């Protein structure tokens, strides 16, 4: 009897495979001959785009304990070669043929597949990725079209991704919303560049919710009245957020378009524009594309003339070259029979933590669960480790399973309230995910064990990365000590994240909201920093052409988008004049102080420890005994 059988290897699987083979764990690997995306983008050139995503969260512990030397934003080349290489070492254990169908009993299931085959095996896992429409279109696009209008009807990532190389050749976009939640990938600190994930501090939602609420959401709600930020010059960019039920702030189901805003791209890429560009490094601020009017909102009823092609907006028919709507990715499931009889259907929320479906037996989903920012990493390296347990250990199989029905419950109960199960269940915040499992394993932390300040820091914020959870105990990694060792290093231990938080301990959200957009440059959309950077962008107009080949008229005025534009910045127009030069920055004073007095305190035992200093020294004493920490899904009770 087979023991494993895992179905599908991509990027999802490797860190299973992993474990499994270092406890010489008896699998088997079935995967199709066809591949991935990834591998018909390389097949066809199309690797050149970037990932939004950092490296530490977007490549496994294993990796980077060797080759991690700086954050960074990793290109798709080299993501695909990663995993290239390590399908390289597991091709032994892959048979290329495509499962069918699997029949699922009380203690092992039937494995089908299209060549005829069947297997057995006790313990199936899948990780067999999604289907998405936006896949085959970013497959055949023309890259070279140019002087014309889009259309798009969805906003995303790989939306973006299209809108970044049809914005350099002079084409007009036009976004039909209902609002969406776009990110800064890479924000300054002090005027120092840190990846929007090495922020969040999650587990400051042990000490409440609210505290962690009133740190998180302003750049996402419309909290604030400042007028620099982007949902207040752009209104249409507002999403209808009366869906949110839970108190966990972010909230599961919260999905966030990561890009590069325009003042760091130049930061990083200014130098040698061509050649980044050429490596996949792609320009998309569309906060830059909103101010400059080279993408515009529309309300989501402006109508469409779809036989005439046309979009009629500010009394004026605009002819379109192109209509884009991108569909919902679904999983890549065969088909699953209860009992051998009963099709499956799959439902992220009856499952546990995205991996146990409690419908089924010994079958597991590695992969589709999603993180709000940073990369897969993070949650299928933890995922892994999950299942790892689950299939080598029965006892804590029979721990988990045991009250499998009564810990999804409480999950749901926690992270979703009474709101009706959405199409975005699966995206969930990767700083809650990986130590949800860390806790669920037993590789977690405890804060009552802190000792100095440096270990408070360490705790609550250096960023929840899976590896994080791999320098001790039963899933230790060798190399993490030094992995971490640097990453500390080179972001002053978190210092500026932890300091955030006791910043805002006693404000309400509104007051944090203005605090958060009080520095001279705040985190996320600041609409402040692109006018000064339109020269930049002619000069990355032209860098861009040179690389694709293509020659670009620029000359011709188009007066009739020029109107659409103005009608469509009227908000705009009324609210950036606003903006004031202050003579202090709040959040840029009070990081600047914070910073001071921890590193002035690292190393001092919690113990030991104007009034500022006094007042911030009792924060951190509670810091040990944080009041919201329980988690009722993790018990077996
Ligand atoms: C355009 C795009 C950009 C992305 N950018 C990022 C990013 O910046 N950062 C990030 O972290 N993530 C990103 N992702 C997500 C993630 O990195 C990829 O989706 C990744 O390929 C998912 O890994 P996987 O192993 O789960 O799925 P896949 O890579 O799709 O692997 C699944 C494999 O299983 C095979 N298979 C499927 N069904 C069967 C079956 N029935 N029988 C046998 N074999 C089967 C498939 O052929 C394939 O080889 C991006 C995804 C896309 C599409
Ligand atoms: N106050 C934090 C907020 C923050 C930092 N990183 C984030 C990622 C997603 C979301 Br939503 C919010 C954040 C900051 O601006 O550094």
């Amino acid at each position: 009897m087979l023991e494993v059988c895992i179905i599908g290897f991509g990027f999802s699987a490797i860190p299973l495979v992993r474990e499994l083979a270092r406890t010489q764990t008896e699998f088997q690997i079935i995967s199709a001959e066809s591949g991935s995306v990834w591998d018909r983008l390389s097949e066809s050139g199309r690797l050149d785009f970037s990932l939004v995503s950092s490296f530490q969260t977007s490549f496994y512990s294993f990796d980077l304990v060797r080759d991690y030397e700086k954050d960074y934003y990793p290109t798709a080349k080299q993501f695909y070669e990663m995993h290239e290489r390590w399908r390289s070492v597991y091709e032994e254990k892959i048979i290329r043929d495509f499962v069918t169908k699997i029949e699922n009993f009380k203690d092992y299931s039937l494995i089908s597949t299209r060549s005829g085959k069947t297997y057995e095996a006790k313990h199936v896992v899948l990780a067999t990725g999604f289907d998405r429409l936006m896949n085959t279109f970013l497959s055949n696009f023309d890259n070279h079209v140019s002087n014309k209008t889009f259309v798009f009807d969805t906003m995303g990532d790989s939306a973006n991704l299209l809108i970044a190389k049809l914005i350099p050749n002079n084409n007009k976009i036009i976004l039909r919303t209902n609002g969406f939640t776009a990110l800064d990938q890479e924000v300054q600190v002090l005027g120092k560049p840190f990846t929007l994930d090495q922020l969040e501090s999650p587990n400051f939602r042990y000490v409440s919710s609210e505290l962690y609420d009133r740190l998180m959401m302003s750049p996402v709600y419309p909290r604030t009245v400042n007028p620099a930020v982007s949902y207040n010059q752009f209104p249409l960019i507002r999403r209808d957020f009366s869906w949110v039920d839970s108190k966990s702030s972010p909230p599961n189901g919260l999905i966030a378009i990561k890009y590069w805003p325009i003042d760091q791209y130049y930061y990083h890429f200014n130098d040698d524009l061509e050649n980044y560009i050429s490596k996949g490094y792609l320009l998309n601020d569309i906060a830059m594309w909103l101010h400059t009017g080279k993408v515009i909102l529309v309300p989501s009823d402006t109508p469409i003339n779809f036989d005439k092609k046309t979009i009629t907006y500010a009394g004026i028919e605009r002819s379109f070259h192109q209509y884009v709507k991108g569909d919902a990715e679904q999983p890549r499931l065969p088909t699953i029979l209860i009992n051998g009889e009963t099709p499956f259907e799959y439902l992220y929320r009856d499952t546990f933590m995205g991996v146990i479906p409690q419908r089924l037996n010994n079958i597991y989903f590695l992969g589709y669960t999603r993180p709000f920012t940073g990369g897969l990493a993070n949650i299928t390296e933890m995922q892994s480790l999950f299942i790892h347990k689950l299939i080598t250990q029965p006892q804590f199989h029979q721990k988990i399973h045991q009250n499998l029905s009564k810990r999804i419950t409480a999950y749901n109960q926690h992270y979703y309230g009474a709101a009706k199960p959405r199409k975005h269940d699966h995206t969930v915040p990767f700083g809650f995910y990986t130590e949800d499992i860390a806790r669920l394993i037993g590789i977690h932390y405890q804060p009552n064990e802190c000792r100095s300040v440096r270990d408070l820091l360490f705790y609550y914020a250096f960023p929840n990365n899976a590896f994080k959870y791999r320098l001790k105990g039963e899933y230790a990694v060798d190399g993490v000590d030094e992995l971490i060792q640097k990453v500390n290093d080179k972001h002053d231990h978190y210092a500026q994240v932890f300091v955030q938080a006791l910043s805002i301990r006693n404000m309400n959200s509104d007051e944090a909201a203005e605090w958060d957009h009080s520095a001279r440059r705040f985190s996320f959309n600041d609409m402040r920093h692109k006018e000064g950077y339109r020269a930049f962008l002619d000069t990355y107009l032209k860098a861009y052409r040179q690389v694709e080949n293509i020659s670009v008229d620029d000359t011709v005025v188009d007066e009739e988008w020029n109107f659409m534009v103005k009608e469509a910045c009227q908000v705009r127009d009324k609210v950036a004049p606003n903006i004031e030069e202050k003579t202090h920055y709040s959040k840029d004073e009070d990081v600047n102080k914070g910073i001071r007095l921890i590193l002035s305190i690292l190393d001092s035992d919690i113990s030991s420890l104007c009034k500022f200093e006094a007042q911030s020294i009792e924060f951190i004493r509670r810091l040990l005994q944080p009041k919201n920490y329980e988690l009722l899904f993790i018990r077996e009770s």
